[PDB]
């Protein structure tokens, strides 16, 4: 309670008051709050400069040391806005935002420094000027990118803009550092070399320090389970720790690595559990929701104590000219790149144009280095007219910039709502006014709230949109046709992730191709600009297959053991010659010179033992011959250490580094392949993804324009496009199994796993919604589910894939029969197949079952309407063996292939021999009736919300009925959903109407009987209410 107690907490404390009063009461105001806090800030500052207890408590700021500002603030800022953004349009733009921020930022800073150096009087000197020039153009571009996230082209102009602001804001600190030195702490003139490394230093080392912390980072944050603390904790420690240690300790620009490990820590957000990342974003928005506000209000304290006792009039004649020519200069730099800007990424149009150079906003950052020349201006002018100039162009941005951005945007046409959302908008409100209608008029039934005041009830509940055969008829059926398609794919992406089975980024970017395509004259979505989502780049394969060539050459302890003694051994091998360097503790240094000895000895007996094991065959493996040499080496300078200038000395120096640390590249290259496989994967990941969410977008939707669009050559042009496109990718896919067949298998389990955890979280939420769990109780069950969510993450980027005779072990009707699989597999005859062959042609009789275990064959058949590829798993010819009638398709290998095959007389055997209830003829039918009902099912859903998957699970209930038992068959709505016919023919029994074999039943139908043939016996499939 005494005067030493901590007078920074109120200010800090208010700040965050006056902060809330100023967003609270200008939040509906154009003016930005960030306005109101720099009067809120002067007040205070006239107010601290005439009653001296104020004084006492903003002395503690109004005066802060440059180097806990920089530390504290800086790094808080350039994370949070590096973490906030959406890094992938980020990369996918990454060289056009390059060229304008790091190229532009030097030009528009020299232009400025030309400019503080002419037109002002204040004779500043190049140093000076460039300091000035850094500080002014340092963007701060929050409320412009907040409007475009709105409005439109989100992600094609608000990435470059943030993007924009992010890495000037990074470069221009580091010109700010590298001056503010040559200004303030001049040291002797460096040569040329030194200034070379000094470049180095802050330009390379900076962004592979921030790299190397990252990749630190995210390996731990992947390995915490059920801790979130710690992991907020680590990402605090690790950003602020890398600005320290890269600023202080390493001398190694802070601001870049901040940047790097901002970006790759929100790359890598699936290492982080989704419950802490929901939370990161939020702590980091209010870290520099705070930051921001301190210093607006340092710098209304500090402009009207010690900034405003000395600007002349002619000073404000210079920040109008000051601010006029900087706008002027930003769009200079822009329309003089624009040429370049336009064959990179998305070219900027001339109103994007406008819009950057009306939305550059100056905010804390650049007022932050004002701050560091008024304290080391030592109340030398200069640091007056900076503060001023930055808080009067900072003023004016905020003031005239971002009140009017609003406006030019809808001038120029930006901010108009297109129809479709303007109509989704409105289906969508008016669908909520109907249900709430529903709503209430059940509620007025209700006993206990019969007294209720409706009028007061129904005027608070409501929502109201927020925006309120002739050439030209064929043209504009194409449009509509075209249009209605691509919106009805970008709602089957949406369904499939909502059910988890896409990841975000595969929907981004199929939402993009989809956006895009509608944005342009007869435009779909092409495969080819999707196939750059499964382009493995080459440098991988290639290195791949280098390491596994330097590596593919007793006892399990020797090499971890040894592996142990080396990585330790680099203590003495640092710690005794970087401190001989020095003495160029003697008394203490001699004993690593006797454990060198027992370290030779451990290597000598590790080598005794190896040569015993091997024989005369250790020599058969270079890697040992290395091995060998190490222990010469060691050996001779023992010797001379023992038995006998500086070359006795330099010489231990150095070899027992270089023979040393070397032979842990034997443990490390294994590593790198890990590396390598993992990079590969993740991109083949992503390939999946997004081809097959296209595959089942445009299955889904073909289902649909069915009943959409009215004529019928609109009609089969779309959906040729959508066959071609689906044939392409189902290729392009099938190829990269074949390339890499490991890699494949490891992202196909972890998509079977993802969507059975998937699923499982369902149940869990179905048994908490219906009261059967707990609260509590199914939250344990969740957290199960979650951590297993985050070992996939973990799980091996290669798993080998299995032996042929493991993949009849896994086909659905072989599974878990082992008195069937013993039979097949004894039976079933491996076949080789080489490039461009047959295996079966069309009309061929039924001569028995292929099971591609390698491979990719292509289908043709006249069922050219009919083309298909099929892969590894997959079989072929189960129709014809259960029938026997003849082959559909003609099967032509696409790439050399295996295939077991088992013949018809084999398969009539084991159908004669494996009769329990789970018959092998039941298992055939039903995996065969499945994918005959699939696209029915879908057809009949077609307008209603389920995906593929709920169909499938739907039809996965069902079974085929015994029509031995009884051969009639009745439906009842109150116990049974839908029935297929499979194959054969069906009677309505009272009017013995003709259903012929693939037909789904109407509802309406009551009873169908058969006619006891055996030709094309009746198969029939069914599906019961949860209830039975």
């Amino acid at each position: 309670l005494h005067a030493h107690a901590p007078k920074v907490i109120v200010f800090i404390s208010g700040s965050c008051l006056f902060g809330a009063i100023s967003r609270s009461l200008f939040k509906k105001l154009p003016i930005p709050y960030t306005v109101v806090l720099l009067i809120l800030g002067a007040i205070l500052g006239v107010v601290a400069s005439n009653v001296p207890l104020v004084e006492e408590h903003t002395r503690d700021v109004a005066h802060m040391d440059p180097h806990v500002l920089l530390q504290i603030f800086l790094p808080v800022l350039i994370f949070e806005s590096a973490f906030a953004m959406d890094v992938h349009t980020f990369m996918r733009s990454f060289s056009q935002v390059c060229i304008l921020a790091l190229f532009g930022l030097v030009v528009a800073s020299v232009l400025t420094a030309v400019l503080a150096m002419n037109l002002f009087n204040y004779n500043w000197n190049f140093s000076e000027a460039m300091m000035f020039g850094a500080i002014m153009s340092a963007t701060d571009p929050v409320a412009v990118v907040a409007l475009l996230k709105d409005l439109g082209a989100s992600k094609q102009l608000g990435t470059i803009i943030e993007g924009e602001s992010l890495l000037n804001d990074g470069c221009a600190i580091v010109i700010f550092n590298v001056f503010m030195k040559m200004v303030f702490f001049p040291q002797l003139t460096s040569t040329v070399g030194q200034n070379v490394l000094y470049f180095l230093q802050v330009a390379v080392a900076g962004p592979l320090w921030g790299y190397a912390v990252a990749k630190v980072t995210v390996f731990f944050l992947s390995h915490i389970f059920n801790d979130a603390l710690v992991e907020i904790t680590i990402t605090l420690a690790a950003t602020y720790l890398t600005y320290y240690i890269g600023d202080i300790w390493l001398e190694v620009s802070g601001v870049l690595a901040v940047v790097v490990l901002g970006l790759i820590v929100n790359a890598e957000k699936t290492s982080i559990s989704p419950e802490v990342e929901v939370f990161l974003h939020r702590f980091w928005e209010m870290l520099a929701y705070l930051a921001n506000t301190l210093i607006f209000m340092m710098v209304g304290v500090v402009v009207t104590q010690k900034a405003l006792v000395a600007v002349d009039k002619m000073d404000w004649f210079y920040l109008i000219i000051l601010y006029l020519a900087i706008t002027i200069i930003r769009g200079m730099v822009i329309s003089l790149f624009s040429p370049i800007l336009s064959r990179i990424g998305y070219g900027l149009t001339w109103r994007n144009a406008v819009i950057m150079t009306w939305g550059g906003l100056r905010g804390a950052v650049g007022l932050a280095l004002a701050l560091v020349v008024e304290n080391l201006a030592g109340n030398d002018v200069i640091g007056s007219k900076f503060l001023f100039h930055t808080a009067g162009i900072v003023v004016l941005t905020l003031v005239i910039n971002a009140t009017t951005i609003q406006t030019l945007l809808r001038i120029l046409g930006m901010s108009d709502i297109s129809i479709p959302k303007r109509l989704a908008m409105a289906g969508a409100v008016r669908r909520i006014h109907e249900g709430q209608n529903r709503t209430l008029n059940m509620l007025k039934s209700d006993r206990f709230l019969a007294d209720a005041d409706w009028d007061i009830a129904t005027a608070a509940c409501e929502i109201s949109d927020p925006y309120s055969p002739s050439p030209r008829e064929f043209a504009d059926m194409m449009e509509e046709a075209r249009l209605r398609m691509l919106k009805a794919e970008k709602i089957s992406y949406w369904k499939q992730f909502e059910h988890g089975m896409l990841a975000r980024e595969a929907l981004r970017l199929l939402v993009q191709h989809a956006e895009v395509a509608a944005d342009e004259k007869d435009q779909f979505i092409l495969v080819d600009d999707l196939k750059k989502s499964w382009q493995i780049k080459g440098i991988y394969p290639w290195l791949k297959r280098k390491l596994e060539d330097l590596i593919s050459e007793h006892h399990m302890a020797f090499e971890v053991t040894i592996n142990i003694a080396i990585v330790l051994n680099i203590v003495p091998i640092i710690m005794e010659f970087v401190v001989q360097d020095k003495m160029a503790l003697q008394k203490i240094e001699d004993a690593l010179r006797i454990s060198n000895y027992v370290f030779f000895v451990i290597y000598a007996i590790e080598a005794i033992v190896k040569i015993l094991g091997l024989g005369r065959h250790y020599i058969v493996s270079h890697w040992n011959k290395f091995d060998a040499f190490i222990l010469v080496v060691a050996l001779v300078d023992i010797i001379i250490a023992e038995t006998l200038s500086s070359i006795k000395v330099v010489k231990l120096f150095r070899l027992l580094r270089g023979l040393r640390m070397l032979r842990l590249t034997k443990a490390l290259i294994p590593k790198l392949i890990l590396v390598v496989n993992g990079k590969i994967n993740n991109q083949l990941s992503l390939g999946y993804d997004v081809g097959k969410g296209y595959i089942i977008g445009e299955e889904e939707v073909g289902k649909i324009i069915d009943r959409m669009v009215d004529n019928k050559k609109i009609l089969r042009e779309l959906k040729h496009i959508s066959e071609t496109g689906r044939l392409q990718v189902v290729k392009e896919l099938g190829l990269l199994q074949r390339e890499h067949p490991g890699i494949a298998v490891s992202v196909k389990t972890r998509q079977a796993i993802r969507t059975i955890l998937n699923h499982s979280r369902e149940t869990i939420h179905e048994l908490q919604g219906a009261g059967l769990l707990d609260e509590m109780e199914a939250h344990k069950l969740e957290l199960t589910v979650e951590i297993k969510m985050k070992r996939l993450m973990n799980a091996p980027s290669s798993i080998p894939p299995p032996p042929p005779e493991n993949l009849l072990k896994n086909v659905s009707w072989l599974a878990g029969d082992m008195k069937l699989i013993d039979f097949i597999k004894a039976r079933a005859s491996l076949l080789h197949f080489d490039y461009g062959e047959v295996i079966v042609r069309e009309g061929d009789e039924s001569d028995g079952l292929f099971l591609i275990v390698s491979g990719l064959v292509k289908l043709y058949g006249k069922s050219e309407v009919f083309e298909d590829y099929l892969t590894v798993g997959n079989v072929i010819g189960e129709m014809g063996v259960l029938t026997k009638k003849p082959r559909n398709a003609t099967v032509t290998c696409e790439t050399t292939v295996q295939v077991y095959f088992i013949t018809a007389e084999d398969m009539n055997i084991a159908i004669d021999t494996f009769t329990l209830y789970p018959s092998l003829e039941y298992r055939l039918w039903r995996v065969v009736a499945i994918r005959i009902a699939t696209p029915l099912i879908m057809e009949q859903m077609a307008f209603q919300g389920w995906t593929q998957e709920k169909v499938k699970l739907h039809l996965e209930r069902g079974y085929l009925v015994d029509l031995a038992e009884s051969h009639f068959q009745f439906n009842i709505d109150a116990t049974l959903e839908d029935v297929i016919l499979i194959n054969g023919t069906a009677y309505n029994a009272h009017t013995r109407e003709e259903i012929r074999s693939p037909c789904l039943i109407s509802r309406t139908v009551h009873k169908l009987t058969f006619q006891y043939t055996a030709t094309e016996e009746p198969r029939l499939f069914v599906v019961r209410n949860a209830e039975y």
